[PDB]
């Protein structure tokens, strides 16, 4: 069943502009985005969900130059999700997280809450103060969300395609992302594929496990 | 249904060492590892699946020290997956990939294969030659694999826990990954939680959508 989803799922190359998500599906994809796991529950992300013609047109502006070939996808799909990562890990965000966990009832005592904050604060520093790779660290969490989203959407019976071929400088500018602390990394149009999706009937291809997998 | 899977899964803090994956499930998680999508279908990864007592112990060594809280999870879980990313993208691997799609029958003509090879190399060179984010780029694809794997495993009725808290240098050394061209990124113990898993009862917590998601 889930393996069936994983084996039949595919990157749609063309969407049917007349096929939309049901209001229920639309709510579900947002839930998928929100509840993805992340290191220390950092959730260093922001998402832009374009579902209107005007909204999608703005996103598609990022599909120019060498990426015009991805424009149709953004324009024709039902919903287009823009996965964004924070550009820097700050204490105000760290406090926001632990406070949400607290409001959600994950701490039986203030010291348990302090212990959690110190733990998160410890790995955040290791990345920003020591390794100096917090941008990459948070960007990795976003991709993990993307991975969770792609399988999820497929299990909902919806078509989608993860997109890296777009101009992030344009996309960020179009939504003032940098001046808000974020930068776009991946774009994911969602909907139903059209008869023009040649990849819907092509066999899936992956390297043999004897190359990529070792058992011990 | 898959939404329920997303809302119900949780990071397992303790596993029951007596609860092993069935031969079928052990095979499904590998299928899961293999079929994750990736940019350009480059599949810049290698997986180490430890299931014997000795193998899991070797992986566990990487958690000794400042990551002791993650050590038990690695010894008690039925299967422990180590997600590794290629450390550099070489033309041999690009050759291996495009030849697999060919063997799997994704190209109807030689020009199609060449055109695909050309497109894949254009983005590979962009990352290695122009952006020099070659390693981070492949690492991100591995995380996308992780995200897909965590949802999939959960939908399989299995417990798991993503782990960044481990010494990658130790792990890399134990399995001679550096000379092999890979580096460990995240460890994922899979199995069934024991009554010791205090996180199986705590409520899940996530930041509000009114701050993380913009609709247009
Ligand atoms: C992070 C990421 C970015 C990618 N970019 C694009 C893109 O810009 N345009 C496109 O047509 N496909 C894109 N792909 C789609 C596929 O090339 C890869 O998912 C496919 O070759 C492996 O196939 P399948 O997804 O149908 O299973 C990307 C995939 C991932 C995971
Ligand atoms: C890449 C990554 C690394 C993480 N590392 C660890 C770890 O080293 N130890 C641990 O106990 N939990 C670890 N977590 C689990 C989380 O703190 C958890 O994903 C999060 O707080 C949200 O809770 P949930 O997974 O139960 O939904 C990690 C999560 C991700 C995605
Ligand atoms: O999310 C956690 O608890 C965590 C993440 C990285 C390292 N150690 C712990
Ligand atoms: O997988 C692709 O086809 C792809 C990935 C990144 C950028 N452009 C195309």
């Amino acid at each position: 069943d889930i393996i069936s989803v994983a084996l039949k799922r595919h990157s749609t190359k063309a969407f049917d502009a007349s096929k939309k998500l049901t209001p229920e599906q639309a709510e579900q994809i947002k839930t998928l985005l929100q509840y993805s796991p992340s290191s220390t529950n950092s959730q260093p992300w922001h998402f832009i969900v374009a579902s209107t013609e005007e909204g999608k047109a703005r996103v598609a502006k990022s599909a120019a130059g060498n990426y015009v070939f991805n424009e149709r996808k953004m324009l024709d799909a039902s919903h287009v999700v823009v996965f964004c990562a924070k550009t820097a890990m700050d204490d105000v965000w760290l406090k926001l997280v632990v406070d949400q966990e607290d409001a959600d009832g994950r701490f039986a005592t203030p010291e348990a809450k302090a212990a959690n904050d110190k733990g998160r604060k410890f790995f955040a520093d290791m990345h920003r103060k020591d390794l100096h790779d917090d941008a990459e660290w948070m960007a990795k969490q976003v991709y993990l969300n993307v991975g969770n989203f792609l399988l999820g959407v497929a299990a909902l019976g919806l078509d989608a395609v993860p997109i890296e071929g777009f101009d992030a400088a344009i996309l960020d500018a179009e939504f003032g992302l940098k001046e808000k602390g974020y930068t776009s990394l991946v774009v994911v149009p969602v909907g139903h594929h059209s008869v023009e999706d040649f990849n819907a009937t092509l066999p899936k291809s992956r390297l043999p496990q004897n190359i990529t997998l070792t058992e011990v």
